[PDB]
DNA sequence: AAAA
DNA sequence: TTTTTTTTTTTTTTTTTTTTTTTTT
């Protein structure tokens, strides 16, 4: 079907010529031709003859390597996509090792296009022709798409060796106006103009009859008149407007940063799809726009900053299992996709380092991925009616949200808490715009020196919470008596965060911990046992429950007496109790009446014939009313995770 | 690589021309020579042979000194983050020490650029070529950057002898529309146009073959037709719109006033980076925009006002140690970097004098650096009503804040 | 000198 | 819990066009 290739445009032969530069050993390498055939698969489906020819491109071992091998990867499923390497990269592969011939090939290609136009239209250039030439001579650097309200936005791929901001290398950036496009079309297009002029003059030099006496002279005059138009402002604006359509790429803005396995770092892009994590500092095609200014380096414990951070972290939390669990939980901040519904809250007193730690994670992870959340969200006392609340945002794409110390112990009702931990979707509206729904995937931590007042009993609420209590405090007089006391350092917070090397070391530690967790039981947090954790949590759940305390304080150990009317006097006694014993708050009697059955009073809770669920009998206490009748410590390194028990 | 140095890069030839007429004693001296080497290294990493040749002129340093040390210094300058000085500064020293001869050099340079364009395109001027020629001159002023609102903004560097407000000297100012650029392109570019016309007239005067019969006549007619375009308003607007692309400088607005050791003073800027403080009243490259209307003079206790203020300070609070401590703490407001996190609060009678001092500090530091807050910020209910506050925009870039009295 |  | 967010604007022409003197007749 070579004649089909002959008839099907000169672009097919252009691709033929550019791919001819691929060495035979490149075609021998199995992944190389695998990804090449995938790339040609992504570009339409009529390139089956081209792939068949590629089977015979340097076929020194096609029979040895299997005749039905290259076509197998395409004929098995011509449809279907895998988000793999498409075109826009074969040219890069050719250029990375085969200069000179590649550049002259592309030069003669767009020169032929422009010469065809100038011959066809008698040297009268216009906007569309110049736009097409520009797009042909660089289609690998700019992308245009339409945003929400509807505009044409220009994105350009940044390369080393050009003016730029810090950390925006090897990734797209948003340009309000394509400045470099104007500079290029004004500067480098003059080279093609000079080449065309020299070609025309050379053709005019050779003598012939009247067909060249005036025809070349007329077209030469027209071309030299039209040459100066490329320096115009209105003409250039029109050319840019025309080229806006050629650079159009459907489905690019809404696919930006959608992949949760790609992170934008200061020195490129970080990929955590495969183990170990891979850093890309060359040409690629992943559509990433957001980034952080933290350079990524492999986790090397020999670095002095890494050693200092590891020692400080070990000093902050003594328990090995708890430390490992905390680091594993914090390593999930790197991920931005769906995560298990876990809420972490851990208490303390005075100097605990909790807030300081939160700050390190926030700065290391960057602004585009981490956020600061107000406690008013989890106060749950305020019920947001139909009105904007910007505090509920700042969770789009973020993978980390942390809180701070509050004024005093505060209540946290299950409302505005159940939907903040679940892997579901939530909706809210803010200034301008309208209501929208977004998936939330941010790990949340909230530490305080005052206990959170939790008023609930359902297992559903008490299953996505983990509670820890720090045991090491910091005081300016570290008496060498108890281990839970150490000296402080003002520069431990005033500095050690501004220095970028500390952020690099912490990022390396986070990446290493995420890799270690992934090499473990296929991710997840529920496994890997830590006896201290979830045991402190169940102990906390034993407390923070006024009803059980009321029952064990007033009616338990005094069952012999019988002073019970109905749920009403029990409600009043509990109300005066909790009002005095605890804070004052308003409640609905139905919840208490229903929970009383679920309480430990079932041994005396029996529904009377006329309902009223009269308790069989207890004693309500007034006045004093006494006499009522009834681990291994790691040797030298702990980041090595120890064996499986750890 | 010297032939390669003057083979490929036009501004490489320009820098080679500039490197002459220099005070080589500064090259001999380690500090200033190291500074200019750092500045050249910050101007792209492809100038390694150029820097080597600059170290080769007056070969005494390259023969008697740390040749490997100098190479390592240039390498680390290439691959480290620090000052990014540019030849601009150099151009300033070249003007300061070697006047006159540079003027004709730059004049002939941009005249050559314009003449090359005219000869290449048959005297058919257009926005881009005049924009590029204008950018060949200036560079001193009119730096363009994109704001957060997406609008291009022009910043003009103020020099003595210009119509400006008080305290705007030796620092950038925000310009809604480059009026000086329009005036300059309309006025001074006519001189270069007249030079081109005289050049072509002189070549027309000399006798040659039939080329002068028609070719120079056509070129002169085209140039005469195109000369009047520079006075047209639409042409000037297009030229400015095209020129703002060349003057565009990445990472300028967000890198403005970021240095905490430089303070915009009424006589320029202050360099509190090193002891003692220096006042800069000449050309520089620090991106300073904000300023205060308070002139700076060295601390002279003999001045009557200084004596009066010191006596008043002594009379306000008697304790010597307390006076020194509070004065040291109050002097921290001049800095704008991170500081020790401590809060000072002091009470007293109706004639305590607390308010007066706070007011003097605020007035001296100016509105840009000092701000007054509201006492209700500390004593208020939580913003459960979701209504945004009106005070947290304060302290952004400020170095001082004070609270007033309350009954 | 009048039209492109 | 008004209050300010929402509402009110926001660019509105500019581009051009015309011609363009010289060139062709
Ligand atoms: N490893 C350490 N080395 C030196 N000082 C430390 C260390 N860990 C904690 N500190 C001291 O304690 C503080 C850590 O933050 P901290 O104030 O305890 O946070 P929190 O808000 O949880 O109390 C630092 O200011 C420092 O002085
Ligand atoms: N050093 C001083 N010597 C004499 N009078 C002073 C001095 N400082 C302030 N005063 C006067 O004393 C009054 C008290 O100043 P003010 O700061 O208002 O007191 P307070 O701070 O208690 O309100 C001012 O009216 C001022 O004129
Ligand atoms: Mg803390
Ligand atoms: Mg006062």
């Amino acid at each position: 079907s070579l004649s089909i290739l002959m008839l099907h445009d000169p672009e097919a032969r252009y691709l033929h010529k550019i791919l001819n530069l691929l060495p035979p050993e490149y075609y021998v390498e199995y992944p190389l031709w695998s990804n090449v055939v995938f790339a040609l698969a992504n570009t339409s489906a009529n390139y089956r003859p081209l792939a068949e020819w590629f089977s015979q491109k340097c076929p020194e071992k096609w029979n040895t390597g299997g005749k039905e091998k290259l076509e197998k990867l395409w004929n098995d499923a011509s449809h279907h996509t895998e988000k793999k390497i498409t075109k826009r990269s074969i040219m890069y592969w050719a250029h990375k090792h085969a200069p000179q011939q590649y550049k002259e090939i592309v030069e003669q290609g767009y020169f032929s296009i422009l010469a065809e136009y100038v011959y066809s239209y008698n040297g009268m250039l216009e906007h569309y022709m110049i736009a097409k030439v520009i797009y042909a001579m660089m289609g690998n650097k700019f992308v245009v798409d339409v945003d929400s309200n509807g505009k044409y936005v220009w994105f350009e791929f940044v390369l080393p060796g050009q003016p730029m901001n810090q950390g925006e290398i090897w990734k797209w950036r948003k340009e309000v106006n394509p400045d470099e496009l104007h500079i290029y079309i004004s500067e480098n297009f003059s080279r093609v103009m000079d080449r065309i002029t020299e070609h025309i003059k050379y053709h005019l030099s050779q003598p012939h009859e009247s067909n060249i006496l005036n025809y070349y002279k007329k077209l030469l005059k027209a071309f030299e008149r039209s040459k100066s138009k490329i320096f115009n402002d209105s003409f250039k604006k029109g050319v840019i407007r025309q080229a806006e359509f050629l650079f159009r790429q459907r489905s690019f803005i809404q696919t930006l940063d959608t992949n949760p396995h790609l992170l934008g770092v200061g020195n490129g892009v970080l990929s955590i799809e495969t183990i170990p994590a891979k850093l890309i500092n060359h040409f690629h095609e992943h559509p990433i726009h957001q980034y952080t200014h933290i350079c990524y380096v492999p986790f090397n414990p020999e670095n002095p900053w890494t050693k200092l951070l590891l020692n400080a972290l070990q000093d902050i939390i003594p328990e090995l299992d708890a430390r490992l669990w905390i680091m594993f939980y914090l390593s999930t901040a790197i991920f931005r996709g769906l995560k298990e519904a876990l809420m972490l809250l851990w208490l303390g007193g005075g100097c605990n380092g909790k807030t300081f730690l939160m700050r390190l994670v926030a700065m290391v992870l960057g602004d585009h991925y981490a956020s600061k959340l107000n406690i008013s969200l989890l106060t749950s006392c305020r019920e947001t009616a139909e009105k904007p609340n910007s505090a509920f945002m700042r969770l789009k794409g973020r993978g980390y949200g942390y809180f701070e110390e509050t004024n005093k112990s505060e209540v946290l009702n299950t409302s505005r808490l159940k939907e903040m931990v679940n892997p579901g979707d939530v909706t809210a509206r803010e200034l301008n715009q309208k209501q929208e729904s977004f998936q939330m995937t941010a790990t949340m931590v909230a530490a305080s020196n005052y206990n959170f007042i939790i008023d609930t009993t359902d297992h559903g609420t008490w299953r996505r919470l983990r509670h820890y209590r720090s045991k090491v405090k910091f005081c300016h007089n570290p008496d060498p008596s108890n281990p839970y006391e150490k000296k402080e350092d003002p520069r431990f917070i005033h500095e050690y965060i501004m220095d970028p090397d500390c952020q690099n070391a912490f990022f390396s530690i986070l990446v290493y911990f995420w890799e270690k967790l992934q090499k473990e039981y296929n991710g997840q947090i529920k496994k890997v046992f830590c006896p201290t954790i979830e045991s402190e949590t169940e102990a906390y759940r034993k407390s923070q429950d006024t009803l059980h305390r009321f029952i064990t304080e007033r009616v338990v150990e005094s069952p012999s007496a019988e002073t019970v009317y109905n749920l009403s006097e029990v409600v009043t006694a509990y109300a005066e109790w909790y009002n005095t014993n605890i804070n004052v708050k308003r409640h609905i009697a139905l919840e208490l009446s229903q929970e009383l059955e679920n309480s430990v009073l079932e041994k005396y809770l029996q529904w009377s014939p006329n309902k009223t669920r009269i308790l069989k009998g207890c004693r309500i206490l007034h006045k004093f009313e006494t006499l009522q009748p009834g681990i291994c410590e790691p040797k030298n390194k702990w980041w090595e995770w120890s064996p499986n028990p750890s």
